[PDB]
């Protein structure tokens, strides 16, 4: 689990979104595993605006942060899970590291801020849903 809180937005894994997230839906993309909902409280998170390929992610299944190199956001074939059939997930970044389903929502951070959230895993890889292209997360 986990979310990004920026302005009046909450960013979550689309497959972990709650009834309240869907009741307050701003934007969702099934191809990206992202959903953004509106919040009443102001979020303080800073979104990175950059092309970093190094950062640190939180891994709840190890209670640890790990430094990783990760690929630029791309269209990656992702195996079926129970939340999706096998499909191309877009805007996905891969790194070598540990990820279990409950790790979804762990933040990946660079020097500039929040890069994305854990979305996929298995075969010793971790996939992060990029958010850096969502420039609208920083206004109204
Ligand atoms: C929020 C919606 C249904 S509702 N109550 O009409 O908002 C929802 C249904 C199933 C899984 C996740 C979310
Ligand atoms: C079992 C699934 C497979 S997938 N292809 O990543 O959806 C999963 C593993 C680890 C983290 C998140 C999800
Ligand atoms: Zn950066």
């Amino acid at each position: 689990s986990g979310a990004i809180y920026v302005g009046n937005y909450r960013v979550v894994n689309r497959h972990l979104a709650t009834h309240n997230d869907w009741a307050n839906l701003v934007w969702e993309d099934s191809s990206r595993d992202l959903l953004v909902s509106s919040t009443t409280a102001q979020g303080c998170d800073t979104i990175a605006r950059c092309d970093c390929q190094t950062g640190v992610y939180y891994c709840s299944s190890r209670r640890k942060h790990y430094p990783v190199s990760f690929s630029k956001p791309s269209l990656i074939f992702v195996e079926a899970s129970e939340y999706y059939p096998a499909r191309y997930q877009s805007h996905l970044m891969l790194a070598v590291g540990h990820s279990e389903p409950g790790d979804c929502g762990g933040i990946l951070r660079c020097q500039h801020g929040v890069v994305g959230i854990v979305s996929t895993g298995g075969n010793g890889l971790v996939g992060f849903a990029d958010v850096r292209d969502l420039l609208w997360l920083d206004e109204e």
